[PDB]
């Protein structure tokens, strides 16, 4: 199972353990975990979170021959868990988070997207255009320890959050952006 092979103390998370587009498990609607968390629920979001770290470490990162990442959702492990790790760095960290159940509870009717576009590190193709999201949103989750959080997010963090959560919901960012004219602006869209 690749939960109890990805949560094993000797296992370090890494590029061979992430799905790509074709796999189902990315298209699927991932389940709530319950509380209390068991070990492995525990052990599976820390481990996603030294992912993130290691990737963004670039010691790190070139041993291991990682794809530098700001977010990690277990569907991409191909664990079907409503499970997200999000490491956003400053320009040490603007957020770190490792969220169970996560659910946006309110969003801005303002839209927005990055003007870079996204891309995935499920998806080993580019897709130009602008993904539009939500400008601003209210996120409910549940820490390792079964406490509430809700989080308010905007700009660059408010995109990244809402990238995860289509992961657990099986939404690709690209199912966002408008492929008849990608760099279309309507009225309300903010470009980032
Ligand atoms: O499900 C989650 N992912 O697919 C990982 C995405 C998540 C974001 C996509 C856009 C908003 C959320 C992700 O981090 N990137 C995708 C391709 C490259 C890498 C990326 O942008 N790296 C960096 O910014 C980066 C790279 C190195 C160091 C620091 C930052
Ligand atoms: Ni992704």
């Amino acid at each position: 199972s690749a939960i109890e092979r990805i949560t094993k103390a000797a296992h370090l998370i890494d590029m061979n353990d992430i799905i790509r587009e074709g796999n189902p498990t990315l298209r699927t609607v991932a389940e709530e975990v319950t509380f209390p968390l068991s070990d492995q629920e525990i052990i599976l979001g820390e481990k996603m979170m030294q992912f993130l770290k290691h990737s963004q470490d670039p010691v790190m990162a070139e041993k291991m021959g990682l794809r530098g990442g700001v977010g990690l959702a277990a569907p991409q492990l191909d664990i079907s868990k409503r499970i997200i790790a999000v490491l956003v760095p400053n320009i040490a960290y603007d957020l770190e988070a490792i969220m169970y159940n996560p659910k946006i509870v309110s969003h801005s009717v303002q839209d927005a997207a990055l003007g870079e576009g996204e891309g995935c590190l499920s998806v080993d193709r580019n897709v130009p255009g602008y993904v539009v999201r939500h400008a601003r949103v209210t996120v409910d989750y549940f820490d390792k320890d079964g406490e509430k959080h809700r989080i308010k997010l905007k700009g660059y963090n408010s995109i990244v959050v809402q990238h995860e959560i289509d992961h657990i919901n099986g939404i690709m960012f690209y199912d966002r952006i408008n492929e008849k004219d990608p760099f279309a602006v309507k009225d309300g869209l903010l470009i980032l």
